[PDB]
C-alpha cells in the first residue's frame, strides 16, 4: 500500500 508505494516510488 502507501508503505510500499512511498518507499518503491524511490526505488522505481
Amino acid at each position: 500500500w502507501k508503505l510500499l508505494s512511498k518507499a518503491q516510488e524511490k526505488f522505481g
